[PDB]
């Protein structure tokens, strides 16, 4: 018999409900935790893709109150040599997102694979604040492991476990030693998961699940299928701590790569991370172009400010009354 | 664990269904309250936008048996002056929408800052019928206290509170001392409002859960997501006693705006009043073009005759017989 | 509180389920009853519309082993002729559906208006086998009393009434004396109905309500929005006796109306009886064209030989074995 | 051998040279003549459609200083009637086209059939200022002897004959008696003659072919094919004393016809007098809808506002000026 | 150094213009010569194609006063036994256009390969009128040489070559007895012969191109490209004596082929002859899908009708008028 175990929901299946509210939207807080010892000001974090966050990206990031997840698509000196450009970075920005000694927060992927232990320990004599070990799959043996041997064998980092989309791999995460969690498996825009594999889970489902388990033991950061304001708001209400994004940091004159001519308009590139390019297993991300944003500033703000309009909906002073006190209601296709 | 209050419907979820009937499209009858003092000859409002609702949409409004809105968006004196317009307008139109001295009615739009005591008070002086408490979030301290401060200091004009979407905003608006409450968060034509903040209720949902909670104490206006005069009757059917309007008003001859020739046919301007344009918080309405539509009179006629024609197949009478003994069947993406 | 009678189903929303067949579709009996006395070779019916049915399509259909309903857009002297022009034509078809007398079957529209009487009686003195109460709204006092003078005052001829699209409706022209019910409110391919007056019922569950009430007493037409073939099977196997069809025979030699030379290709007009040109209340359906189809003969074949499959499928001999036996499934959006 | 005359073009093909200039478009006069005895005020005529001109076009084309040429497609009383209308209207319009006897000024078509003598005495007997017998092809005996009838039997009328295209039709023309001839085969907006027949030739050089033989013994007027103003400036440069239009007046307040309801959009029908539906020999036009557009007041200041520019880019301080002084560039494809 | 013949024209290069007229396009004659011996009562062949002409389209193109082409794409006595039928076939049509003995009038296509001795004989001895030698190069040695045998071995029959598009082909076929010439290399609307070989003569240079050469002692067949009623007077204007359809007949009742029910709508195929479906040399030609026509004899009339009106037009009293007296102007991508 078909073991069909709910009906899971996306973004675009829910809708905040507006509640009481003294609060304006210019007045809340937007401060929250990236893992149980890291805070942020703002609840964005930028994706560990190779068109998205080198240490250009993670410090303004860090700088705008949020933080950079560094790509391990790079060897482990040319990674260890970001985490030391954005920690040794000195402006001529007050909301900055800072460690103890006054530099810029940031954070570093890094797989399973046999060249980990030499990049974790490069990473942390960098000084970087987070090692993100960054999967596909963050319910496997490899990951789990590899997660509790980071956490032992370096306490002085924070370490995050990913990605997943249940309550049975956040308790698995929660129990190696994982300072937070990654959720998301088939929510990105550039994800081919669910053709090529036909696995997933829809994102705001995704998050009650883990959230539901963990009971605010670690945060959780919603990564994946971010394309508005909105979304960001609904996983935070979902509860989401933080939130990570690709797609809309591409494009941004802060994120890698040149800008191209083609027919006539200005474009950046945007990979995932599994595509044939990227990898260069079957590929399960595509290639493509998105348009010149110009400085990610603009966007970071655009952003915030939709996510502040709706804490001002919600009467959500700060973002723990979001995650805490958000009402949905399911809507139809028609909705 | 996720909050989903309920699975909420728009107009296009839902399908009036046919009953008995012994009454003729011809002979129904449309009247109807706006608030529960001032009563109306069509259950059609005329949306307080700068593109929708001037003088001359407010004559025309109450001429047909209606309600035009001023909007806010000019200075005290303006408004004041557009209010006098309407209320000394003489004619050279039998189901006219008069006062007790037999002037053509018409209200007025009011926000919650620093001018609205100075504003309400210029307003009621020019002799307005109704003062509308019109943003964006009614369930805000600043607008049920605004509500609240009108009732007490000016009773002798109407009060209208919004936008809600809730029964318990609802509750607190009536308690305020609403003479109606206006609903709608979200279904705008020209709405981002779900988009930008993640906020809204389909349309169907948000007038039964006000309609459900107000039992009848003071009348409810439906206002935003009206595309045709279907959406009209299924909007009463659902509990409320007028329709406000923006997208089928504007571009019509008494609408704001000057006639643009556009790629040889004949537009006017229609935007959001959270719109880039209409501000000058991050905006949460579209600026857009609405083809030319000629008289007001067309379109009111056309949306009034399919109402009496759903009047006729659900065997109403009066306004009254449709929100109170509608019955709907709910249809799937295929329907 | 709102009022949701059920969720209701249209054609694309369920799949007929294939059974235990011993029956091949070339043997299967296309069989069924118009009215309680009338029993025609094939389920199908065209379509009382100024662009479908006039004697030479009641002739053809008729031929067919189906009926004709000639519409009733003709003074009372006109549709006479039209009904002697079917009971008068001889032949130079061994599955024609033939009176008593060995004469063509056909029917005639009629409205509830002030000429109903003598057009009633004219059209029964020309031979006519059934008289049609055709309408838009079956379940009105003006329909059931029309219904009920029919039956008094001419037994001799069968009385259908319509339409309608509730099992209560069915009930009450059932009580009235009426031979068979037309079902269908909202389905018809150029009906604005719902659009108009936000009223209607998907077609399976008008159906299902009306078989459900009926139980077996009278037929029931199923009226409406049929494309393929497959809309057949579904709609006999949820409860419908006939077919009624007017885009599939429509632009056919034997429909009313010329051949259009429009940008090389040929069509002819097709508008629904409530449309600006055929009124010619606010109109509730549109005005077309549907490409050139040849003789109508085909088009039946290719419906008929559908049904034939489809009962096959489901093991049904004859078609009050796919009306008690049929078998659903929900299907959704996906499907 | 095939004999090509010349490469013939139409408006799109050429563009107007700007010249030495001491008048500014403001004070440019745009007075011009329709026959050799009637003189407009602007070179502006209403076509002789039934979906363009009738008593109420013909009026407003005479305030705004032009002149209406009512359609035949109605008996004679009727077209008579329409005459009068126009010759006894009387305002509560400075420019004016008004007769000796300060009366608007009105013209009317006729063909060449049985009815066209009685036809041109009762509209003589109207005050008709100017007789238009009005065909596809004016260079047919019938047509240039109906034309010698009119000037011989009625002297005190004027007389337009064409359509036409070549300098021999116009020669041929101007013997029989004509005041004026009519241009244009082929470049009508619902013409299909040149698919039909084959026949036809592009605009400008049509103008120029007629203008060159008649050395300003009559003037022309060039109809059809006029799509903004820009299009009336090339005709009058190549020769043309004035312009007649159908698709730009079809959809105003004052053409004849209802508005309709289509797509939420408001239109006007317009068709071609040889289409199927005005001929109720194979149609020459095409049947359609046309954008609302309002009042025709707009749509003729547009225009006359756009003449002015080009008057004024070319130094052109009256309309025989522009006739005598324009100088053109053939343009390619790519222009 | 590049030998550029001329500068070549299609139909929709060129306009035929107006000329004086005495003759009503309802009293024009439309009988001209196929061949030096036969007459035809309308200039129109049927294209010997096996999606066009069979005994069925044969019969029907004689009645209408033209004539059919039987294709080769059957063996020996299939063809003449198509030949026989037409011949034999007696009705229950003025226009006919038949023998010395009453017969109806039929043509056969023949090759140039091993059969042609045999087949030729054979359809000699079943009666047709003429041998149709048919290529896609006429100016090939062996079909000017298979022409010389078909005149010298059976002087009793007419005979056409083909296909041409240059004098010098014309020339070189009237020395090798060839009673008619039928002119199209490339216009053909299912030709790739341009693309596949870059071979080609625009129709209107290629008339004219053999006309010119010919000097009337033998007429020529336009073949291929005619869409409209236009192309056919364009045609007749450059020289041409009759025209050949292919798409125009195709799609039609008569058309061989049976109809096809494809996404709803009615369809028939229509190949070329050296398309991979008909071969079964690159292929040369393409496979499609024409709409249902109903009955030939609509289209015939509606093109037919096109041509009395050019005639009117031109003043053209009888088809010889049309060849001698044409005037065209050339017209530009813009007209
Ligand atoms: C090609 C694809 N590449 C990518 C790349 C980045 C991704 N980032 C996120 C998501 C979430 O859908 C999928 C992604 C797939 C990828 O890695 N597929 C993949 C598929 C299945 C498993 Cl079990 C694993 N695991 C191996 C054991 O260790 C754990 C991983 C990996
Ligand atoms: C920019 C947008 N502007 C608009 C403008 C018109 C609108 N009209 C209707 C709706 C309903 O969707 C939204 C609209 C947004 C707007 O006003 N956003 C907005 C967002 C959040 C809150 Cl709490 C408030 N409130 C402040 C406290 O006082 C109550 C309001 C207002
Ligand atoms: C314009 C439209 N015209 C049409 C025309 C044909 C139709 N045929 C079928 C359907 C089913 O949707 C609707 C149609 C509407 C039409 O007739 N609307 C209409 C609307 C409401 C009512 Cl109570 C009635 N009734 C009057 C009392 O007597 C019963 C009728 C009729
Ligand atoms: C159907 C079409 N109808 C129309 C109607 C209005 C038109 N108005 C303008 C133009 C210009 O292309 C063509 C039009 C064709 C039309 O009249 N065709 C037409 C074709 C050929 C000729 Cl000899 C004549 N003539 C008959 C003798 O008397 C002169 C006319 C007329
Ligand atoms: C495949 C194509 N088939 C067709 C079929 C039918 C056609 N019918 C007409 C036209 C005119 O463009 C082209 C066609 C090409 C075809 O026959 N091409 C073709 C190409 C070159 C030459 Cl010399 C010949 N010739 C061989 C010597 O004998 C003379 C012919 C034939
Ligand atoms: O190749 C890939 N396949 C699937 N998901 C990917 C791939 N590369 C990156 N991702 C995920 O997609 C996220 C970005 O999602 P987006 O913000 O919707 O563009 C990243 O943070 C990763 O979790
Ligand atoms: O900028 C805006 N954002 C969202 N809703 C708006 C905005 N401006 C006006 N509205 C709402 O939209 C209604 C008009 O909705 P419509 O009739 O669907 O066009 C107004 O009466 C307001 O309630
Ligand atoms: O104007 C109209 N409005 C709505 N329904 C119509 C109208 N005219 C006819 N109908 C219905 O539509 C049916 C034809 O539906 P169809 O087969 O889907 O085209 C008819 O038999 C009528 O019941
Ligand atoms: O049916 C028709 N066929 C061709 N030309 C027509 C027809 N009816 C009117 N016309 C011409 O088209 C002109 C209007 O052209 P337009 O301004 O381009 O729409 C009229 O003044 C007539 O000369
Ligand atoms: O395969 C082919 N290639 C090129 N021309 C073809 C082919 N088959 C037939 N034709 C020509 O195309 C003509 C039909 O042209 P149509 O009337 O434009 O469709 C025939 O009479 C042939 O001369």
């Amino acid at each position: 018999m078909l073991t069909i175990v709910q009906e899971a929901l996306t973004f675009d299946d829910v809708l905040l409900l507006p509640a009481y509210s003294t609060v304006l939207p210019k007045d809340v807080s937007l401060k929250t935790r990236l893992t149980r010892g890291i805070y942020l000001n703002i609840p964005l974090v930028s994706a560990a893709m190779d068109t998205v966050t080198e240490s250009r990206m993670a410090i303004a990031m860090a700088q705008n109150g949020g933080i950079g997840i560094l790509h391990k698509n790079m060897d482990i000196a040319a990674q260890a040599a970001e985490v030391r450009r954005v920690k040794k970075f000195e402006a001529g920005y007050p909301n900055s997102c800072k460690d103890d000694l006054g530099r810029l927060r940031v954070g570093a992927a890094v797989g399973t694979g046999a060249d980990t232990p030499s990049r974790v320990e490069a990473l942390v004599e960098a000084g970087v604040d987070v090692i993100v070990v960054d999967t596909a799959h963050g319910h496997s043996a490899g990951v789990i492991e590899r997660v509790r041997w980071v956490k032992q064998n370096f306490p002085q980092v924070q370490v995050i476990g990913g990605n997943i989309a249940t309550g049975d791999a956040a308790l698995a995460l929660l129990d190696a030693g994982a300072d937070a969690v990654k959720v998301g498996i088939g929510p990105g825009s550039i994800c081919t998961t669910r053709i090529v594999a036909g696995i997933g889970m829809p994102q705001i489902s995704a998050i009650d699940s883990v959230a539901s388990a963990l009971k605010d033991q670690i945060p959780l950061i919603a990564d994946g299928g971010i394309r508005f304001s909105g979304d960001m708001a609904k996983a935070i209400g979902a509860g989401a701590s933080t939130i990570m994004v690709g797609s809309l940091l591409a494009g941004t004159e802060e994120a890698p790569g040149e800008v191209e001519f083609f027919q006539g308009r200005y474009y950046k590139a945007y990979r995932g991370m599994g595509s044939l390019g990227a990898m260069a297993l079957v590929p399960e991300g595509i290639e493509g172009r998105v348009p010149y944003k110009g400085p990610m500033g603009n966007i970071v703000h655009q952003m915030m400010g939709g996510l502040r309009s709706s804490m001002g909906y919600t009467g959500s002073a700060v973002i723990e009354d979001l995650r805490q006190n958000a009402k949905f209601v399911k809507i139809t296709s028609a909705g």
